[PDB]
DNA sequence: CAACGCATGAGCTAGATCCG
């Protein structure tokens, strides 16, 4: 058979060796295998305990902290294949600090799929140079065997095998001082191999048994099905993990295991050209039944389940598990006291939910103000049905003031009852307008909301503030509307205001939205006759200013005329920015640079537009080399009427010079005078990279030390070549160079005046 | 002028059209002025005139949204000189968010002596920019006119002219039937009339007669009897700054009011007594009092009203209450902090208390001698007591120092959620409401629910720090259900601070203790030497009623101790010269408490023999105290010093240090020191040979590559020998084999590694054949 | 039976009575 043992998961191992016995009968290790901090244990009990039956490892194998072990051969025996499946810390086999592991022992190792080795901090191992990781491991360059008892030449590594030529010595590889690594013909790579140099089936791998056939060795090489594997088997199967194929009435199955959010370290299973994969990506949403990803269509939502059919969220970390949960299939009940940081986690936990299917209680909430966090929810049919006859409930809400907006919202409901009772910020007249939307004066009801148990802390439950006058600029508002007096105008002390995103309200945003109302509050006379008012949800949206610079703009430079350039979006763009502008401009030389000689201490160091649109990133062309160009940056949110946009960005840029130009052109002319001094004549590379700033002669007797001369700009100026005194008769080898701003040219010819001896 | 009216006590105007006509008959005003709230009346309603019977008030002045005036001239077209002895925000002006006015009435005002102005928050007014502020009173740095809507100069303002005198902004001006009389800057404060200079000379405000002393209404010296002497000769006495009267008339001054009643006092006749004086009405003077004194502070009218942060009216020292008082401060979000600025020093109240927005206090301690209430004047509602807005409040007075009792007023217990009511039943029975049949209105269905007053504390039962975490346990508690009992909430975080608050705190929740077992808490990684404020409350299961079991453990500092310290930072060893090396560090990132030294070590590191012979042909130590440099000396040129280096804290009990660091550096070299020395000799030979006989350098200089032998002559091509270590030690130096006939020169260098030495004197000899 | 050894000390493996 091909693998005739038993799947078994991926688990991990610490403080015992007790939770080893589920290891009995299952040969294939999905995931990894971790075994760690393992201290007060003798090195006795490993002598007894053996899994011959295990050979498949997908992610990658770790032993770390054992204490007892020696040679771990006894321990692994029949394991040939690291799928390497999962990198672990970029590695697919590491062992680490181990304390009594005389000798390695991983002797039927063939092939490392994808990663590498690593053995540290063991001052017990030998034979570590005996391995040959090239023939086994695919990628030897991130191999790290370092500080271990082989980091000095003492531990024999003697050993009975070819004693391979990989590298310039015969070096002997052996695993132990029984068994070498064996190595075979390469006329097949890792095609499987026999003893007697018979390559096996092309597809399959490591150890055989009877050669060319794929059904009667060992590991294959991409898949397997039913004793037989092939590259890409047929679809009645769908593969899984790159290393099988299997119906998908098996892992429709596992969708449903853990469709109950019993543990989150699964994934709701979906199928996706043929990969029974966990998720198809984005771009991608599931359907109901068939388990096929649709393509999508605009934003599209996910999903995961609720708890029990009821679950509390007290805070974020209950709402986790509802995580991405689109449509929930049961009621939902909310708790929220506080905690830290409330502003949008709330809305980010559950900003995409679209139904829920029970009945919702707001009961004991408080540190909400509003459920706007619903962006998404659509309806609340609510198949079960709370007794009493409800399906919409809320207590205690002492601070929630505003359900939802009607006006950018539409809610429907089809059965069930509401319950609105000791929510004293809920006014009246807004749990008057649902009904209008949520449609429960059709289908006539009698409902039981308290009309007392209402508009405490407020007084609205009588008329409706009518606003009179809005206008607005790009940083305020005012708010004047029409006056409201009760029957007694003694009794009105005065009124407050919300709003989220006469009276002047001064700190707003540009191009925001908020939301605004006004609230009465009168008193009570001494028969419960209370009065008051509330004005409706009126949004109020700024307007557009002009937005900032662009931030950190950069420019890097990718050829002798190239600038690329990558900036940021101005943190307010204050409206919907249309385009940028750019401006560059060319900075020449820095002139105060001609006036230094450098060989002395070292080294001193209108305009085109361009319109880029919805983008940040710019390629400049047609460009001087190693010239400094000066960037300027617009940021220009409306073009069309008489455009206007902010202070520009400046960033400078430097175009990679080019190394040809700076070669002397022609020989160097060389005049002899009768008083030992020469003149040797240049000209100056005719396109210098910013500029030619020395001169490195370099006159030479071939046989003789050379000197060096500095020939100055200023003495090249003055003079037009340089005068080289101190120099006897006779033939020289001269080599000639300009030093530029940018780097070293070539040498000239070896300038040749000579005169016959 | 000359005060040709009636002298009024303190008047408000609110609320109603009718009683706009008052100060038509009043001159001299000593009490409270102040105009807010206008709303029931509309705009058309209000009336102008003009009328010159005002002259001067003797307290502030306030404005605060009135609705449709449209002239400030209707009240105040002749008022010419304005001071207070009692302030509000500091200021003798206040002018606080009105709107629909266009124009001001004060073209006469320009006297202060007393408080600055404050020009703030104040929309849709105009003329705030044709006010030259240099002119009313001391230049504008003094004054902040700011957060209004004149600072940018709104509105058009028109100056007749553009009669005005010579001086948005076209000229000075209040209204547009009226002038700003302006005048040069440098009088400054002592006002004047339509001259283009002061008034008189040292007037203040006005002068009805220009060049007269006699007829400044009001001068920058104390006015006596037709002049501005510098000071009051007796019997009178000084007077608000500009008047001097005697003690009979100071005492006649008050007495003609029966207001506000001036006192002899530091030749002052102010309307002022020093701290704890009560009053004697036999002359209205200054008599001293004991224990809780009101003293001089006005209550006039039955009532006082608190809309501002700051004021001169509740800080004098009037404990006992004989009026009203309201709370309407704008602005803020936490009315109790707001409560305590202006009522800090005052312990007892006889008059109107309430306190709304309950926030950052949980109890009241700042009341502990109020122990009566008169009530004499009657209440708002004859309600002595409001509660409202306590949503932080959870205890009350203790009844041992606070004893209250209430002669007349009644109780207002709503809106107390926090509260229980076990402290609202005790305020009946203490104040004794409830006992006098007075009618109390009680809301306990908004009271004594949410609530939570038992606060017992925990104890933490046994505690551990270590270097770097501290274990602490409580005892076990129970509250009165053992199932109620959802376990602690251990708040702690790292306060070196002895005054730190929890409100601004890392939590860790405890299991329930085993039904036993001590719930404590051991923390999890903490910087060594760093102190930490910690402290438990119990979480326990809140019931439908809402009654607080739980119990919140105090606040403990305790330290984490000390540890190694870390590695000296940037441990730099330089070469400074050629026999002395330094070593140069950085104070640890981690020092552990005090540096005692720094634990350095070095030693020298010398060169291999066979980079001579490559030819190409305990240990010392040092202590450095809480300093981060080293220098050692007594070193060669050209090799190489490795530097021990450390850090310690602590070394008197154990040598606990910072791990060893260690710097290779090496001493510059000496170049001239590889120049040939030695008597270069020659042994010259007719048949081409030549022993030469060099000696090494001065200095070993390190690694000796080889000896540059170079053998010239001029006229033929140069020679050069390189002179290996073999053969300069087997040759003595080199010989020739094989010449040309002449007089040869050799110059001869030995190569190193140190830099590179000179070519020494070319060493001629004469070789024939 | 009252620091250390049979880890390290906040870099996918626990978190300092975390283990005895």
């Amino acid at each position: 058979h091909l693998y005739p043992g038993e799947v078994c998961p991926g688990m991990d191992i610490r403080n015992n060796l007790t939770r080893l016995h589920e290891l009995e009968n299952c040969s294939v290790i999905e995931g990894h295998l971790q075994i760690l901090l393992m201290f007060k244990t003798r090195p006795e009990d490993f002598r007894d305990l053996s899994f011959p039956k295990l050979i498949m490892i997908t992610d990658y194998l770790l032993l770390f902290r054992v204490y007892g072990l020696e040679s771990l051969k006894d321990l692994f025996p029949n394991l040939t294949v690291i799928r390497g499946s999962r990198l672990f810390f970029n590695y697919a086999l590491v062992i680490f600090e181990m304390v009594h592991l005389k000798e390695l022992g991983l002797y039927n190792l063939m092939n490392i799929t994808r990663g590498s080795v690593r053995i540290e901090k063991n001052n017990e191992l030998c034979y570590l140079a005996t391995i040959d990781w090239s023939r086994i491991l695919d990628s030897v360059e991130d191999n790290h065997i370092v500080l271990n008892k082989d980091d000095n030449e003492e531990c024999g590594d003697i050993c009975p095998c070819p004693a391979t030529v990989i590298n310039g010595q015969f070096v002997e590889r052996c695993w132990t001082h029984s068994h070498c690594q064996k190595v075979c013909p390469t006329i097949c790579k890792s095609h499987g191999c026999t003893a007697e140099g018979l390559c096996c089936h092309s597809e399959c791998l490591g150890n055989c048994s009877q050669p060319d056939d794929p059904t009667k060795c060992v590991a294959c090489r991409n898949f397997y099905l039913d004793g037989r594997c092939v590259e890409t088997c047929p679809p009645p199967y769908y593969h899984f993990q790159d290393w099988r194929c299997v119906n998908f009435s098996f892992c429709q199955d596992l969708h449903h295991k853990c469709k109950n959010s019993r543990r989150q370290g699964c994934h709701q299973y979906v199928i996706h050209n043929n990969k029974c994969i966990p998720e198809c990506p984005s771009g991608y949403t599931m359907n109901s039944s068939n388990l096929l990803c649709t393509p999508c269509l605009g934003p599209c939502p996910k999903v995961c389940h609720l708890l029990e059919g009821e679950k509390t969220i007290d805070s974020v970390t209950s709402a986790q598990e509802l995580r991405g949960c689109t449509v929930i299939n049961g009621s939902l009940i909310i708790n929220i006291r506080g905690g830290n940081n409330l502003a949008a986690e709330l809305e980010a936990n559950l900003g995409l939910i679209e139904e829920i299917s029970g009945y919702l209680k707001i009961r004991r909430s408080y540190a909400l103000v509003s459920l706007s966090f619903f962006r998404k929810l659509r309806l609340i049919r609510g198949e079960t049905l709370e007794i009493g006859n409800y399906s919409f409930y809320a207590l205690d809400n002492q601070n929630l003031r505003q359900l939802w907006d009607w006006s950018k919202h539409n809610l429907t409901t089809t059965q069930g009852k509401l319950f609105f009772h000791y929510n004293p910020k809920l006014c009246l007249s807004e749990i008057h307008k649902m009904e209008e939307v949520s449609g429960t004066k059709g289908r006539q009801e009698r409902n039981d909301i308290a009309l007392k148990t209402n508009g405490d802390k407020a007084s609205c439950e009588n008329e409706l503030l009518k606003f009179s006058y809005i206008r607005t600029s790009f940083d305020k508002i005012l708010l004047r509307w029409e006056p409201y007096w009760p029957p007694d105008f003694r009794d009105l002390l005065g009124f407050m205001l919300f709003y989220k995103e006469g009276w002047l309200m001064r700190g707003l945003k540009p191009w925001t939205q908020y939301a605004i109302f006004v609230k009465t509050l009168v008193t009570f006379s001494d028969e419960r006759r209370t009065y008051g008012a509330k004005s409706d949800i009126i949004y109020v949206q700024t307007d557009a200013t002009n937005p900032s610079v662009p931030l950190d703009p950069i420019s890097v430079s990718n050829s002798s005329s190239q600038i690329i350039l990558k900036w940021k979006p101005p943190s307010d763009p204050n409206g919907n920015i249309t385009h940028y502008l750019v401006f560059w401009e060319r900075q020449a030389e820095d002139s105060e640079l001609f006036e230094l000689d450098y060989c002395l201490k070292g080294l001193k160091l209108h305009r085109p537009f361009e319109k880029v649109v919805n983008k940040e990133s710019l390629v400049i062309s047609g460009l001087r080399h190693f010239t400094g160009y000066r960037i300027e940056l617009q940021a220009c949110n409306q073009d069309t009427p008489e455009e206007r946009c902010s202070v520009a960005a400046y960033v400078s840029a430097r175009t990679m010079p080019e190394a040809k130009a700076d070669d002397i052109v022609g020989p160097v002319t060389h005049e002899i005078f009768e008083n030992n001094v020469v003149h040797l004549m240049w000209q100056e590379p005719k396109e210098p990279n910013g500029l030619i700033v020395l001169y490195e002669v370099s006159y030479r007797r071939y046989g003789d030390e050379e000197l060096h001369l500095c020939v100055s700009r200023k003495h090249f100026a003055l003079e037009r070549g340089c005068r080289l005194r101190g120099l006897s008769p006779g033939n020289y080898s001269v080599r000639i160079r300009a030093t530029s701003l940018a780097g070293n040219g070539s040498w000239t010819e070896p300038t040749y005046f000579y005169v016959t001896d």
